[PDB]
């Protein structure tokens, strides 16, 4: 039984995702892979527990730690190839979370830097780190899609107040003042990347990102994995999290392979 050989990015698309902090494969899982995702997030909003962010369920972190198959899918050879090759290193999950946005619903979601967090919660050393988000649905422009400053990264961390942190939460911990985001807006602009069903998402640690609600009748579910590098493990000495919100495995992960079960 076989696995198609690993396929990575071209220079090309590893210029873009440097350039623009962000880069869209369009179709890398098909429509049976993605309903298998989606039936098995549909059971971690079920059985999560205190994992589970609700309005009412929005979201749900550390999936990989708990699903066999959420984690088959982190060492699947579509996508841990290319953060190896993204990030110039072996890698370990850092943080996973599947984030539901339903037809009709969600809130307006702040100007924020993941890296930010993971630095400061989780004692990340340096944003030598990036999130694969996965498209259970089609992205358009009106089911809520993830928004970046282009570029945005290319300035390291940018200043913010603090009010566990939780991206997934209301009001975030560190959001962005107006001033900053008017001046990197004014200078970069604004992206909403679209894409199909069964599409990844790969964006920078430090990419600044937004969303609005879901104002389409059709769901908008992502799936989103953070590799980080193993060099770049964080210090769990800083770091407060559960293991669910900030991994403190840093065993390198391993592809898949084509077994007989
Ligand atoms: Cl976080």
């Amino acid at each position: 039984q076989i696995m198609e050989p690993h396929d990575t990015l071209s220079p090309a698309q590893v210029d873009e995702y440097r350039k623009n902090g962000f880069l869209v494969q369009e179709h890398v899982f098909d429509e049976e892979e993605i309903e298998l995702l989606r039936a098995e997030a549909a059971q971690e909003f079920a059985s999560g527990g205190e994992r589970v962010t609700v309005e009412i369920v929005r979201g749900v972190h550390g999936c990989h730690l708990y699903s066999e198959v959420f984690g088959r899918l982190v060492r699947s050879p579509r996508l841990l190839p290319i953060a190896r090759q993204l990030l110039r290193d072996d890698v370990y999950v850092h943080q996973f979370k599947i984030n539901a946005k339903r037809a009709f619903k969600g809130e307006v979601w702040e100007w924020h830097q993941d890296y930010t967090f993971w630095h400061h919660e989780d004692g990340m050393p340096a944003p030598r780190a990036l999130s694969a988000a996965i498209f259970l649905d089609e992205v358009t422009e009106f089911n809520g899609p993830l928004t970046f400053v282009p570029g945005g990264h290319g300035s390291g961390m940018i200043d913010a107040d603090v009010k566990w942190a939780n991206t997934l939460t209301a009001s975030l911990k560190y959001s962005l003042d107006v001033e900053t985001m008017r001046g990197l807006i004014e200078r970069n602009g604004m992206v909403a990347p679209k894409g199909p069903r069964g599409s990844v998402l790969w964006f920078d640690a430090n990419i600044p990102h937004s969303s609005v609600p879901n104002i389409s009748p059709f769901d908008r579910g992502l799936v989103l994995i953070t590799y980080n590098s193993v060099e770049n493990k964080t210090d769990v000495t800083r770091g407060t999290r559960p293991e669910w919100l900030a991994a403190r495995d840093f065993t390198p992960l391993t592809a898949l392979q084509a077994t007989s079960f």
